[PDB]
């Protein structure tokens, strides 16, 4: 049995007082990737470092600074640990990986001919990154310093910089790190400044194993590698790496849906949506979602005839709104509703922009056609999600850039995010496709999506880390 | 020696009436490619095809619609063939060339979160592009009708359609087109709609032979066929591509220069520049020449101290001002010019916006140093000029995404053009740097530059077409 440390930004608990006693309580949130990997068969214990980010977590922190075990079903248990990193360090960490910066790196958002401008601001947001990535390497030592034989597994872009100092305490560790989001082309990547495209680099290849959920982002990674570091040796075809010594592989691990996680409508959307076919957007207040395009090209298609008694949803989810790229997303997304509905019609076209899960799964479950359009999405779980619990035959409008698209691409209507005339096209094809022509796509659809669940995805990560650390202990 | 047909946009003829007689005349502007192409040892004759883009051109079109033949120096002469097209369709064909579509295209000037959204222009213009290169290919083909082995020199990104027409009709002819622009990843490639994409790849691969002015344009453009084109096969090594029987040899030509085109400084610049060190950045005013980040740069190092007798030119050269990226280029400049001065006293920083290439020369001599930070440039041949005539030792600031970083970057300071940080340092060391340091640097700068002529990129598209050709007859 295997003695697992798992890290990520958040190991999402559950803070409250209980309803009889009102004695304060913690627990671990269904679904959580800890819960998950104590479930599998060669995992002897696990323990879950994670950042302290409310004064919930700090207290907790604070009063068990080495961790405290928290129990599960079957009576399994988890060691979780969180860090209280420097308020000020951890903020600006923060402040790097928004749009601000290190998410219009990853996610394809800077035109180059005026943006970005990197300042001394950047210079002091990576050495925050490296105090910040020391905090979380020495803490996961700190809970694995007793294990012989530790297996290191690192989650979430703020932590990329984590496996290189792991690497240098523990040489012979397994070590997985999976990037969630997705990599851009070498020439796009080196937009960044030298010291941090060189550096998150260094940081991430020594782990035994790097996961995306894409073959592009893979591809994309090793073209970045090659293209910023003379001394690395790639290999195309191998999915490898090796740089001074480190022989790293590249996976493919795709993830499509938890069963667990995956109701009401939101006020007042079933009557509005009475009598009309309903056209769902869903997705966060982040510029890649693509919103806007989507309601333009949904204006594109009512032009065009034959949707006369359809409506469009937006479903948007808030997140990171001091933003200003979230927040002028939202802006754009707003002014082309208005103008959509005063060229079409009143209430042609609305957004619901609230955070509730059971919300969004009604509408996915209520919708006529999805669309998934983004201008890039690192996967982007709703589009296996929303087909699985649509009981309508709903057409899927899936963008080609999503990490989905490789899985599921065939299964929907393939299109690129930017041409508002081939969404406008899918839109009035998907809503002019007959009802057995829908269920039998449908029907394939679901198929596809069902065996992409996320104890799968743990399952992947384990066995192929397994096998990497055996290919690189021989060799 | 060969039967030459060489297609580009423009033949360069000046017009104007014999200033004895009055009588009017037309004669090739000198340093033209026909110009050279007709020189080189193994050329029996040369006919130009062009595009008419003037009533002078129009009149001389239809005066001589099959070509007039036009003295060179030592009795040579080439046939130059003007094309009337249709003025709609040449008009939006212009503009679908210009940042309002494919400039931005292989030109990086698209963030994907809010630009591009093709709507029905992009199609028309994809017709329109299309009746425009059939109109070259006719003209290119009845021009060659009587030639028994023709070979086909085809130039500017508007005839990249133009190859798989010629092959239509003359399946064993050497076919040579170059690209002058960047090509751009094959993520950032695929942005535009699927017909023009793949349309663009469809009429390029049937050349024999495609020239880039650098690698890293190469390898773009092999990206991007391989992702696009599922029944293509590339070699990354080799340098080829195999789609559909056609085999096509990549190849990486760099041009630095012409001899030729290598006076007094623009009204009042040698006064202002009196008793300073003159920084001068020049290029079109076009985004990509990234003159607004270099403004910013300079007052970063100014902020450092040491540049209090230091002033900066920004010497443009207007063109397509129609276009509004590069009206909003020329603003953004002004605006970061207007900020510098009221930053570091008045008069410190001048843009001279006017087209006068003698004056950039002079510009290019007086300068003490010279900056060239495009955000991306298919090559930049100012960076070759610049310091094979300045005699003031002065370093050069070269980006590294211009296409002359791979033959100049390791002799001048290569930067990031997106980091105003690292921009100023190079400007701060370039400054601080001693009299002798500085000239055995222009030294070595110089016999870098020096052996890139204008003579020898062509006798490289020949000696390499030749030996594509041969190679693809055999096989
Ligand atoms: N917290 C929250 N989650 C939501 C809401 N609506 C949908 N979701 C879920 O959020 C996840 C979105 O994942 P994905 O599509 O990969 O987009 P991401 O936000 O870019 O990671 C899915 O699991 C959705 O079911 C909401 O209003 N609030
Ligand atoms: N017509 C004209 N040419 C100029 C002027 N200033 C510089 N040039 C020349 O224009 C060319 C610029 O080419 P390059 O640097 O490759 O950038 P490009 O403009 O993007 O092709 C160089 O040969 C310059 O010497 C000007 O004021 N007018």
């Amino acid at each position: 049995g295997s003695e697992i440390f798992l890290a990520s930004k958040r190991a999402a608990i559950t803070y409250d007082t209980d309803p009889a006693t009102g004695e304060p309580r913690a627990w671990l949130a269904p679904g959580g990737t800890g819960n998950v990997v104590a479930e599998q068969a060669g995992v002897l214990n696990i323990s879950w470092i994670a950042s302290a980010d409310s004064e919930d977590d700090r207290r907790a922190s604070a009063l068990n600074p080495d961790g405290v075990t928290m129990e599960l079903h079957s009576g399994r248990e988890i060691l979780v640990r969180l860090i209280r990193h420097d308020p000020a360090v951890f903020r600006n960490v923060q402040n790097f990986m928004t749009a601000n910066l290190m998410w219009a790196a990853n996610n394809y958002g800077w035109d180059r001919w005026t943006q970005p401008s990197f300042g001394s601001d950047a210079r002091e947001g990576w050495a925050d990154f490296g105090r910040f990535t020391r905090d979380f390497a020495d803490a996961i030592l700190k809970s694995s310093a007793q294990s012989a034989d530790p297996v290191y597994l690192v989650h979430d872009y703020q932590l990329v910089g984590v496996p290189a100092l792991l690497r240098e305490q523990r040489p012979d560790a397994p070590i997985l790190l999976f990037v969630a989001i997705p990599w851009p082309s070498a020439d796009y990547w080196r937009i960044l400044p030298k010291e941090i495209r060189t550096g998150i680099l260094h940081g991430m290849l020594p782990a035994t194993t790097i996961g995306f959920f894409a073959d592009r982002w893979c591809r994309n990674f090793l073209e970045s590698v090659a293209d910023l570091l003379p001394d690395a040796r790639i290999d195309r075809e191998a999915m490898t790496v090796e740089w001074r010594g480190h022989r790293t592989r590249l996976r493919t691990m795709p993830l499509g849906y938890s069963p667990l996680t995956l109701p009401q409508l939101p006020e007042g959307i079933e009557e509005w949506a009475d009598g009309h076919r309903l056209v769902v957007h869903s997705g966060r207040t982040d510029p890649i979602k693509n919103a806007e395009r989507a309601v333009r090209a949904f204006v594109l298609a009512a032009r065009g005839g034959g949707l006369e008694k359809t409506r469009m949803l937006v479903r948007m989810n808030p997140n990171r709104l001091y933003v200003p790229a979230n927040a002028d997303y939202v802006h754009r997304v707003e002014t082309a509703v208005a103008e959509a509905n005063a060229e079409l019609g009143s209430d042609t076209v609305r957004i619901d922009n609230d955070n509730d899960v059971n919300h969004t799964i009604a509408c996915f479950r209520r919708a006529d056609l999805l669309i998934f359009n983004s201008t890039v999405d690192g996967q982007n779980l709703s589009t296996f999600e929303a087909p699985l619990v649509n009981e309508r035959d709903a057409d899927v409008i899936l963008s080609e850039t999503c990490g989905a698209a490789e899985v599921l691409g065939e299964y929907c209507r393939s299109v690129n995010p930017f041409d508002l005339v081939e969404q406008a096209e899918a839109i009035s094809a998907a809503l002019a496709a007959g009802p057995r022509q829908r269920a039998e796509a449908a029907a394939r659809r679901r198929d596809a999506a069902r065996p992409w669940t996320l104890e799968a995805w743990v399952q992947a990560q384990l066995d192929g880390l397994a096998a990497d650390h055996a290919a690189r202990t021989a060799t």
